[PDB]
């Protein structure tokens, strides 16, 4: 039957769960602030665009333990990159990048006392610090160190003195799972339910918020059927979410399911309430706050250039160009073994910005959500894999 997928020890289904014979893609796309100055002076900003950086990336799922008689696995998904300097448009080392310092707008926020605004404020004062600032693409992908955290080291020694839009993210997880095997059922097969030995979110307001579905994302159940809807737990994005079904496709040898990823996860609505920590503040539609889950620091998910979000927010900057066919996340799956064959992920990232009267630095900033950059996790399936697929089934 189709029940042959489901994880135990050696089986062809549980086999690549482990080492996946994906060639998977990441590509990284900065926006390069044209016109500082003017921004902090009170104009709109404009941006130019500057990608993609190409990595692969390196996957590896380990620390398994099985349990549950069976019903249950834990381990946890390791991921690494590298970088490929023909598929990228220039070299992450040597390309730069200008735009907002995050490391003295999170230290902003960081600051919610009177006399930690006042002191924290002496600092850049002294310091020369400017708002606006020009990295190099490896810096900001990776580490540099700003400082601003080095100093905040060695005062309060918890925080690291270096900063990265990744840092530490190398080579290792995101934390560590445990996934419920197809044993109990075909539907819960590579479903989610502790992670971290949480069994629901704690950082949203309402439980139907907090609370995790669906997979990991990287997979899903056999029999995928037209009318039904998928869950996924992506952890970097800090919700779980839902795609729905689209068309049929044909991708590379195989049918499959086209599956996108709906207006209604990211709008202001009664459904997505609990996701506002202002108490039921909506920032508005196509975008979240993630400052809860980010350590604290002003930080906005949303989709590339705003697709999918209140056109109040893609007026803010010009530079702005949501389409569809570029901006959009699909996933294209076998309905029948549950496999993924054709996907493209692709989210943004974005630092919430005001003025500031207390810190000269700010300006007369507009009050705004800045996209810093946004990135495209894909994947495709070559021909070689294609015939053992159609084999198989
Ligand atoms: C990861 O995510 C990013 C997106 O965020 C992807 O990068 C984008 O890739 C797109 C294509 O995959 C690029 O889009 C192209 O942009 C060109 C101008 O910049 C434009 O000329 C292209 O338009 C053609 O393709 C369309 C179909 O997409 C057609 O409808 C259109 O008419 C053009 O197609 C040709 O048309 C002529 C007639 O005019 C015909 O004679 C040709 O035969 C047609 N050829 C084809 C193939 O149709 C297209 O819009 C986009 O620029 C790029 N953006 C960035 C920022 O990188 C990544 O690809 C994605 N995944 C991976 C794996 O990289
Ligand atoms: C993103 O935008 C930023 C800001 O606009 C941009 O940074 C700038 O890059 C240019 C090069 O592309 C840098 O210009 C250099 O500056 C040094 C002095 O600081 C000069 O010595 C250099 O002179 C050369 O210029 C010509 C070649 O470009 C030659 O004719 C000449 O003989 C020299 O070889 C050069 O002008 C500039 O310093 C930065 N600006 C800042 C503030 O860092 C960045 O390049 C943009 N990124 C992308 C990917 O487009
Ligand atoms: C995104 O979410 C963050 C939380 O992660 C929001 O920050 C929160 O803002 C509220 C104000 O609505 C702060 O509440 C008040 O703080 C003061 C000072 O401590 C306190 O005396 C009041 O009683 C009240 O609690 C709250 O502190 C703050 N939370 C954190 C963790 O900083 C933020 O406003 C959201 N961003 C946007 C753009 O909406
Ligand atoms: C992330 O770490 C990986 C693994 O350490 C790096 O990839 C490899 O390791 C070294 C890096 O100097 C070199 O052998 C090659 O670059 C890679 N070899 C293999 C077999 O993969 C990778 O460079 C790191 N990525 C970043 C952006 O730092
Ligand atoms: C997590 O899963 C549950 C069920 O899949 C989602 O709640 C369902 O929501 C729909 C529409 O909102 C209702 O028609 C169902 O009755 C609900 N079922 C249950 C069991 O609650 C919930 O929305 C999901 N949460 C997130 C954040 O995705
Ligand atoms: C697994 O799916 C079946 C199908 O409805 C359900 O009976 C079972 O409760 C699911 N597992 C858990 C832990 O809920
Ligand atoms: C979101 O919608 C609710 C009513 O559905 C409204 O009370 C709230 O103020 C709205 N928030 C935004 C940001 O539009």
């Amino acid at each position: 039957i189709e029940k042959k997928i489901v994880l135990r020890n050696g089986t062809e289904a549980f086999d690549s769960w482990e080492k996946p014979p994906l060639p998977v893609y990441t590509q990284f796309y900065f926006f390069n602030v044209t016109n500082p100055e003017e921004i902090l002076r009170g104009e709109t900003p404009r941006v130019e665009e500057v990608g993609p950086y190409t990595y692969r990336e390196l996957r590896n799922k380990a620390n398994i333990q099985f349990g549950d008689n069976g019903t249950t696995i834990s381990a946890v998904s390791n991921k690494a990159y590298v970088f490929e300097r023909d598929q990228s448009v220039g070299d992450p080392k040597i390309d730069l990048i200008r735009t907002l310092n995050i490391p003295v707008l999170t230290v902003i926020e960081w600051s919610q006392v009177h006399f930690l605004r006042e002191i924290i404020e002496a600092m850049l004062k002294a310091y020369q610090q400017k708002l606006f600032v020009t990295h190099t693409v490896d810096e900001l992908l990776w580490g540099y160190k700003d400082e601003i955290l080095s100093l905040i080291h060695v005062f309060r020694p918890d925080i690291s003195p270096y900063f990265g839009l990744f840092y530490e993210k190398n080579g290792t997880n995101d934390g560590d799972y445990v996934f419920l095997t197809g044993e109990d059922s075909y539907l819960n097969f590579t479903k989610i339910v502790e992670w971290n030995g949480k069994t629901s979110l704690d950082w949203w307001i309402t439980d139907k918020c907090n609370m995790i579905n669906g997979t990991d994302g990287d997979s899903f159940h056999p029999l995928i059927t037209k009318d039904e809807v998928l869950y996924v737990f992506p952890s970097d994005f800090c919700r779980s979410v839902y795609i729905t079904f689209s068309d049929y496709e044909s991708v590379q040898g195989l049918p499959a399911f086209r599956y996108k990823v709906p207006a209604e996860i990211l709008a202001n609505t009664s459904d997505n309430a609990g996701f506002c920590i202002p108490e039921g503040n909506c920032l508005g539609s196509g975008v979240l706050n993630v400052s809860i889950c980010k350590n604290g620091a002003p930080i906005i998910m949303s989709f590339p250039h705003f697709y999918q979000a209140d056109e109040r927010f893609v007026s803010a900057i010009e530079g702005m160009h949501p389409n569809q066919e570029d901006h959009e996340t699909f996933v294209d799956i076998n309905p029948l073994t549950g496999i993924i064959l054709k996907a493209a992920k692709r989210f943004q990232i974005n630092i919430y910005v005001k003025k500031l009267d207390d810190f000269v630095e700010t300006g007369d900033i507009r009050t705004m959500v800045f996209p810093v950059m946004y990135l495209n996790e894909s994947v495709h399936i070559d021909k070689e894999t294609a015939s053992r697929l159609k084999s198989m089934i």
